[PDB]
């Protein structure tokens, strides 16, 4: 019994509840807007 996340299954979450493309975090780009994308994942690329 696997729970169902929030969004698609290859889609993300953003803190704004935004559903972008799980390939679009931390690409450089805020997709989220907010860039919660972005700001989840651990990388200098300041
Ligand atoms: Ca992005």
């Amino acid at each position: 019994t696997h729970a169902p996340a929030s969004c698609l299954d290859t889609q993300y979450t953003c803190d704004n509840h935004q559903c972008i493309s799980k390939n679009w975090v931390c690409d450089t780009d805020n997709d989220c807007g907010d860039g919660s994308d972005e700001k989840n994942c651990n990388s200098t690329e300041t």
